[PDB]
């Protein structure tokens, strides 16, 4: 499975797709791996839907009751802060990909923030604009790295992470590609100075026709 | 990957993915796995490429070996000894044989299918059809519903593409048709007049079908 | 052994097999491994008479517990929220199938609810419709994917659970077929607005026979 | 699977049911595992359709090959001495269960014979009328030790053989039970002083059947 | 060693051999493996002497010490209920119980078995008979042919112990009647009126008889 | 399963039981183990039918083999001497025991010869009395050893040798006493000046039912 | 370590870099990975510059052997063929990607044939357009998947070769980039109607340069 | 990956990669392994950006709380023994700690650099310069030959950058500068007016002149 | 143990330490790990004083075997050709470095060779014009890494490779740096267009005191 995430001038998106295996046997078609945890991030996991799911709710709880305890929310680095001490606490196997909006930065332009863990649960705030995790990781960086330079806007920062998570479709059968016969597509988070929101399923499955119709 | 065979009344059909898989990967995507070996048999192997390929090459060589040198081809049992022998040497994946019987008495069911075991053992299909490789569970269940429908040639290599198609929905490591480069299954159907390779055309013209069945 | 479960239009049913097995010994023939849990829900183990009863039972204790406690009964969230728990406790072995309808869905035809749990004891809502656990899963949703469309309401639904279990028998030994000379059948349980109810022997039997007669 | 050998007054019946399992699953159900080997004799082996086959057919290579050769059959202790040669060099798994007829003992009516093969090797005459290999074998041996006393003839013979097969299935889900909906049933074999004979589908089938009825009835009047 | 257990038309009886093994050794020639655990319930361990014992007596405590605690004794699922927690907790030698429901609406099929699987989980017998041990299978494929004779606790009773004797005719770890030393089986037979232990000189005219018909 | 010999004024006696066991269950009751295998021996072997009927088949081929190409018999220590050979070649499992009668000692009373086989393959000329191999060994020995006085003819022998076993039996579970019920019992072998015998069942079978009676 | 092979219209190119590791440690900087076997045809193995020349030295010995001998080269078919046999004997460790050109083939701007070797020795032929092998193949090829629809005659061929094995270094420490200090660059083979010939150093460097400047 | 530390008259230079590596993927290119832990001191780790910001952050804290709680900073020495008990309570990957005694009295040497061993054990570092690392071995053996170049503080960081180099030309794990990316090692400079971050501009600017002396 | 090898201005030296240890245990002080090999070559091992001087005899003959039966001396291509083989024979342990100077290369300056063997077997051509093989290896490389630019000639290049092996003493307890007490100093070959000669150990003393008087 694979979950991306970019940075676009005044943003940023995360997008997962919705397959999970058990060895070589397709045990789901709709996993949903990518949620907003506040108003301002949202968690993926390239993992089974329950782990996804699991761990966005206790994100989402933790963060929530420092806000109603303090009155404020937390920093952007006390965010990070929580989650790193939540990852560190359940490896002592899949691990998040955190996309944020740090609404007390400085530039509003560059305000997005994507942040990863290492095997050993380690936090990695990324500089060079976008990450994946999971199993088609490398072949979405891949395709990321090709495409960045065509991120001007929120848009077209959707069309390069639904691209990057085909490609990654295209060469790890781990990765589920957007399913035209059930009309099933990757989900996506797309968050700026108003807030996280869901992309709708129409937006990402009209980008994912317009690829598969670009590359026919 | 998945192969399948199966009979229908006057020949059998075998038909094979394209896929390829190093672990998660996809390393081939226009990989042939059938393949004519002589003028009443096809050979299938689910495994990479080059299995397949010297496979075949190797049991047609021997085949032919035997016409030239006895100056008849062997008996079908005959055919299925040699392959048996050629399996048992080199455990020291397995093959799906099809073949057409041009000596069985009733030549509407003189169609063969012959599989092979982990232990390298032969067993010839009663059944009507058969699959082998990851997927072939997914394209026998398949298979065992849409079976009653094959009445010919062509709603038998229907049957056999739809098997194939229900492998790799349920299979990540069997291919369905690919759609964007137009790639699709590869096919052998064997009668009364012998072996014959498939076109592309018609497998395309049948996977559409499917998909806008499924849509 | 295998359990299915599907839905159909108000409502969702349940069935399970009745054999167990000791390596390749038939240790029993008329075990129950579906159970109702409450006046909406269904739990079936693809375990031995024990496990599938032992753990209905605490289920059924939890679920109660809570509605005589806080006087009305969890939501479905709730419901398996606590399964979720009560499995996860019990990974520290066969996975359950969750049978339910929620009373509170807007849409009653669709308020039929399936959820699974994998290797991991992470859940799964099935959303396509059916799912099966145990040794015959994979043969009975291959053949529910061909004989789904046949499903109406309750009555056809019944019927396609009933030969999804028979066609897992037909392809694992491991599950049990109808066994006609002892009058033994797969049990089932259907659930609609109006709660929880055992489907009677005799409906099942007919069933059975029915599928019988258009194999033969 | 189960393979079973009962002797029966003037000859010998063996039967085989017809699954393969690869794990639980069900690999085959149409599998031939008793097959004729010369004109006194069967094997049996609870195994793949390719290892009784290829097994009964190297056999019955060997057994007509010293008939060439030497212008007359082995003896029967002869027969069983290639056979536990053959059985030896393949421990190099499941072991053949031989039923024959031995043409020149001296009591006609007790001169079937069934051999069977341990773990090691060895070969054993049997001498308690019936013998039964395969993971069902258990529950074909103490269903044939109660049905026994009703063997009198070939024809009951086969019948107390069908029905300790059914016996192994019955509580064996590695040993496939008569499919009614299929038409498929156990294979047999019958010798006796005029030689081997496959016994004919229909014949098992109405036996099958009438087990099935007989069982049927039992069990609504014991509940 | 072999424990059986048998319904018959108003109540349950229970019997099992005197054997005991160290590997091949003898060890054991009068060990009693059934006992009585309240007036409506017998245990049979197929174990050692003290485990069969032990067992039996801790589960007899247990049963009594509720009965003088609540004033009343527990329901026949109490009963299973409070086994499968003594069995459980000692796995973290699987039990044969067998019983009388007092409070079942019909009496003639108020007999109860209950047996334990490997992993500690109980199950209730459903068709009419169950056994326990190295003897098991051998026991139970007599039992299935002998059972439609069971009319009666006389004839239940001549059932169980034709069981044993096939146990013991095939598994050189269940233990026959010695006549030399005059030991036999022990057993336990429970109805309306409670569970007694049945007298040596009725299992004996049994297996007398039984060997008299084999002979 | 085991196998007893002794030697008696005048000759030797060799008796073997007929179980053969596969873990607890029974394989055989009709298992014979003693063979004669020329005019002065017999071997036994606690092991099955096959390898003790093998067994003896070859040594025996071997001894008329020296005799028809000799002209002569090999002497007593020759073919204990092609026994061990043969013995340290299968070793290249159960253990053989010979017994024989020296057609050339000069003491026929002690002309009696028993020689068994270690678990390394060495012979070994027993000058106590007796001897046996097998799991009841220890249990027929120790009989043996409160008996032997009794021994003064082939026929008391053979009485001590047929209790011995049914010692064995007593308390070894893997070796089988007297089945009065199937009528089979133990086989014997008697060698003397005349050479070796059969013993008739019919004289087993009155020993072993009178070992019956008397301790009943 | 990697080596990249592409078809362009009219013929075929391989490339690969120059540096051999020893773990981390970086232990060769002009390892010379492709050379040129036959006059159509050159092999490139990512391994170290030994395993690389003699497996090319031994082929090309074979290719030429049996040109003397028979009086002409073997079809593309027949050094496939010897090739695999080749492969197949070593294995019984990196594999070799072979770059020709067939010229019997019925259309010259599609004659270039690009052969791969799987972990099992297996061969493979190309219909792709382009293959890589060894520690940054992925990276490389995610690269070519990008960048192919630039490829329109040798010139562009050699330039996406080369931006491939740029990508490569980029993100695998095993695979060797420009070294502009040193000047060291990839090396190349570029085969047409006219034969295999070895690119200049001079136009790699070019080509790396104006890479290297545009990714600034 | 490598860090370097170096002692010059009248302070200490520290200098880290950017490098992380999972096998021989690049996974990192602006890891930051070395902090600033108070007025005098500075961290090295040469692991993962998270291990080497997590150890700065705990070791920053306790010694700023230490301060808080008594008033005055902890002596040099007792510094290093908050540090080692830091580093022996994690074993049951390792630091280079640079530093600058206020307090002793020879104020040109009063540098220091501690390094910790495999079993947890602190090493005061007398020759003038210590690298912990992949690249160690080739940066040490850099700076045993420039050192006597090192004259102030400006030669000295030019001495760790260029060791640096010199641990990337020869160890993969470690990254050299990126020209194209514009991203280069980090490095902390501690004198007497305390711990300072170098500019990046300073360090590329070296890093230049070491490619175009090389060139 | 280190043994170092350099190309000056008409020629190669090459230079060995002479230490040799069991464990931590010094065992020997003045072991020779250099050898001229023919006329024009030098192999030199980093083991043991037999391994150095038995391979180097081994290869002395091969190379005089070759002449004496042709008439001419193996190519210098030929001569690595023939240590590769003898390599890989001993591998199916300590791999030779050679030294040598190609008398047929086109330029006399550069016709020094320096070639050394991976763990694999594999041979080196060297052409960043030093090498080094052995515990001290790592140092021994780094400083000449920095000295290298100083080599002008024949003594410069003398210089170097004993301030190498100084250096690889000084960090490798596993090297013999110069014993001034018992005046034991690294030996050396110097290779050139008049053929190898052994370095007199009073030149190498002069370098090593001047080098030691240097560091003071």
């Amino acid at each position: 499975x694979t979950i991306v995430a970019l940075k676009y001038p005044g943003g940023v998106v995360m997008a997962g797709d919705r397959r999970s295996t058990q060895g070589n046997m397709i045990s789901g078609r709709d996993v949903r791996k990518v949620y907003i945890t506040d108003d301002y991030t949202a968690t993926g996991i390239a993992g089974t839907a329950a782990v996804a799911v699991e761990f966005a709710r206790l994100y989402a709880v933790e963060l929530e009751h420092y806000e109603k305890l303090e009155g404020v929310p937390l920093t952007f680095a006390g965010k990070i802060n929580r989650l790193a001490i939540m990852v560190r606490g359940n490896l002592a196997l899949a691990l998040p990909l955190l996309a944020g909006y740090d609404i007390h930065a400085s530039d509003p332009q560059s305000a997005g923030r994507i942040v990863s863990f290492d095997a050993a649960g380690g936090w990695n705030i990324e500089e060079e604009g976008y990450q994946a995790v999971g199993s088609g990781s490398l072949f979405a960086k891949s395709s990321m790295k090709k495409l960045y330079s065509q991120v001007t806007d929120g848009d077209s920062g959707l069309r390069v992470a639904v691209e990057a998570l085909y490609d990654a479709a295209d060469d790890d059968s781990a990765t589920g590609g957007p399913d035209l016969v059930r009309g099933i597509f990757p989900t996506a988070v797309i968050i700026d100075a108003d807030g996280a929101v869901d992309v709708p399923e129409s937006r990402i499955a009209e980008l994912a026709r317009a690829i598969i119709e670009s590359r026919s």
